[PDB]
């Protein structure tokens, strides 16, 4: 939507928490070097009103090793938050990536896979659940003042549609996520709010999967508040009319869904990235600007159903998608962008995304215009 429009500092721009603040929150996702950096501290003071912790809150970012707890990071992003009024949302308490190996080794330091005895194998599922309570716990003792939102447990199910299979699930079974969330509520009290946080929560066989997961461990007692869509999505996918459709199913359930890691990139999948920011044509962005009013247009609708929308990142010159941005170059050494064409070799995570509405001399994009106006 628009381009006569201009490009903008935003730092001068309309405010986009204020325009969204009867709808949902508006958050973005930090690195604790954000918060010392005189401009993201304008945007993130200017523009949001929720934080989240790209890294410094992950289980091997907390106990790297067993008793070894390291909140300095998590205390900074804490500290920014309540000192501009911003809503915290913690990411996250139990995940299989970046996950401190030491979880998953047996009282000899052997991994507690391997176990063949059943009765041995039952005595590393209590150990690996006590590890998980007190990890859960030390960290819900710490926040549960501070910190509403809470992934409590990260992409839990696999894209074919049944539970991932991550050391967590083979060494514990389904037990490990309801321990989880009931150590969270236990520790933290009935006033912080607890989520299941997934990727492609739109599509099938993982969106039923999802679905009949949450559903029968509410049924079971599991104190689960909430969906976290982490939509980290494209220009044409997946559609609004599946996304409209999901958030309506899983509010169907009684839960809260927010959206916890928008980014629309520019490429589809596996990515065929340009390598700058420079050599994106301008055409991307008024595609992107046009699938942004769509977007927004969509929660806006369904803002009962919604609490908070937040974005994986501030401005386009920092976000996690550059490690996915491949470059694929033909004999001639010419950048291919089209997924079907000739290539001859691939350069891994070396190009440049562009996926938020701010650019990356915080500027306003077209699709910052087609988000704060009111058509
Ligand atoms: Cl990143
Ligand atoms: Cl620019
Ligand atoms: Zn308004
Ligand atoms: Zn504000
Ligand atoms: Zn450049
Ligand atoms: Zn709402
Ligand atoms: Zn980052
Ligand atoms: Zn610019
Ligand atoms: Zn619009």
């Amino acid at each position: 939507s628009y381009a006569k429009k201009p490009h903008i500092s935003a730092l001068n721009a309309p405010q986009l928490d204020q325009r969204y603040k009867n709808e949902f929150t508006i958050g973005a996702a930090v690195e604790p070097y954000q918060l010392q950096n005189e401009k993201d501290v304008q945007m993130l003071k200017r523009h949001f009103n929720s934080i989240v912790a790209e890294n410094v809150m992950k289980p091997i970012s907390i106990q790297p090793e067993e008793g070894k707890f390291n909140f300095e990071q998590a205390d900074r992003i804490v500290k920014f938050a309540k000192a501009n009024g911003m809503d915290i949302r913690f990411h996250t308490l139990v995940w299989h990536s970046q996950v401190p190996q030491w979880f998953f080794l047996d009282k000899e330091g052997k991994p507690m896979v391997n176990e063949t005895d059943p009765v041995k194998r039952e005595q590393n599922k209590q150990l690996l659940l006590k590890r998980l309570e007190t990890h859960i716990k030390t960290i819900v003792e710490r926040y549960k003042d501070d910190i509403k939102y809470w992934d409590v447990v990260d992409e839990v199910v696999g894209d074919d549609g049944k539970l991932r299979n991550s050391p967590w699930y083979q060494i514990a079974g389904i037990d490990y996520i309801k321990v989880a969330f009931q150590a969270a509520r236990k520790y933290g009290g009935d006033n912080i709010k607890l989520y299941m946080n997934d990727y492609n929560t739109e599509v099938e066989p993982k969106r039923t999967a999802l679905y009949n997961l949450v559903k029968q461990l509410k049924e079971e007692g599991v104190p689960i508040d909430g969906i976290g869509h982490q939509s980290h999505i494209q220009i044409g996918w997946p559609s609004e009319a599946e996304i409209e459709k999901t958030i309506n199913m899983f509010a169907a359930l009684g839960l809260d869904n927010q959206i916890t890691g928008l980014d629309v990139s520019m490429y589809g999948w596996p990515p065929r990235a340009y390598p700058t920011y420079d050599a994106i044509p301008k055409q991307k962005f008024l595609d992107q600007a046009a699938r942004y009013d769509r977007l927004f247009k969509l929660y806006e609708k369904l803002s009962d159903k919604i609490s908070n929308v937040t974005f994986w990142g501030i401005a386009d010159n920092h976000t996690w998608l550059d490690s996915r941005a491949d470059v694929y170059y033909d004999a001639n050494g010419n950048v291919v962008v089209d997924p079907n064409a000739p290539y001859a070799k691939v350069e891994k995570g070396k190009g440049k995304d562009a996926p938020f509405v701010f650019g990356p001399d915080y500027k306003v994009k077209p699709a910052y215009w087609a988000i704060i106006d009111h058509k």
